[PDB]
């Protein structure tokens, strides 16, 4: 209840099919805003901002309790039980879509479907897992996201967007810019310790995994992994352009996948 207002959640459109739009690091619920239009004659949306997003007061952001992923999916669950919501599909990217993966396991009664964008379930190299980053590289990264955050994020945000689409990289670097920093390094130091691989047999729900063409956080080798260990239905659907950010760099492409993954459920 005090979450609702607190975390901005939003509820849109109408339907029997609901679908919950859940954002990733560095953006709020606004990333949503070109495909919201594909989806809202057709389903009941929710929209929420993470803790973490810039677009929530920072004073709620209790650094002891965000410490794992299990809070932000305490929240999730909290929303939609508050909502009287009883089944939804639920959109995640990136550390969302974790979150998602997460919460369709304790409440499998909950999520009839879920649609990973910009996923992985671990982001660091192991023995013979192709995360995409090594423990040296992060910690660069953590250091200079304390000694100059604008410019950390200044160089970010291109290589997040992927593509030249220079009106993408404005809008990802301007909710970048309103992250409080030591949240944004916190944030950045919870997803980079979190591995959801043994868990992903877990999941009951039928998955759609968005695959495009590069993405800076996630080899394209993910994919092919989250189908063959996720515990439900699942299929890669490809997207034919590059990014971490398809829903603020290629909306329409994107809408077209969500609008075939979230047809029945």
């Amino acid at each position: 209840a005090k979450l609702l207002q607190i975390l901005n959640v939003r509820v849109v459109g109408s339907g029997e099919r609901v679908v919950v739009l859940s954002h990733g690091f560095g953006t709020d619920q606004s990333a949503w805003s070109r495909v919201l239009p594909y989806l809202t004659r057709d389903h009941r949306v929710v929209l929420y901002d993470l803790v973490c997003a810039g677009s929530v007061n920072p004073d709620h952001f209790d650094f002891r309790r965000y410490d794992n992923l299990d809070a932000y999916v305490d929240d999730l669950l909290a929303i939609l039980d508050a909502l009287r919501i009883p089944r939804c599909a639920f959109v995640g990217h990136s550390v969302s879509a974790m979150i998602g993966i997460l919460a369709s396991i304790r409440r499998p009664d909950l999520f009839a479907k879920l649609v990973l964008i910009g996923a992985s379930p671990r982001f660091l190299n192991d023995s013979d897992y192709h995360g995409g980053f090594e423990l040296e590289e992060i910690q660069q990264v953590f250091d200079a996201m304390g000694a100059n955050y604008s410019a950390w994020a200044t160089g970010y945000a291109p290589l997040a967007v992927g593509a030249d689409v220079p009106a993408a990289v404005q809008e990802f670097s301007r909710t970048l810019f309103n992250m409080r920093p030591d949240i944004s390094l916190h944030v950045c130091q919870t997803v980079f310790k979190t591995d959801l691989r043994g868990v992903l047999g877990m999941v009951r729900a039928p998955c759609v995994v968005v695959q495009t063409t590069r993405d800076v956080s996630v080899p394209a080798s993910v994919a092919a992994y989250l189908k063959a260990h996720l515990g439900g239905r699942t299929t890669v659907e490809f997207l034919q352009t590059e990014g971490h950010l398809p829903h603020l760099s290629a909306p329409s492409l994107l809408a077209q996948v969500l609008r075939r993954a979230l047809a029945r459920y």
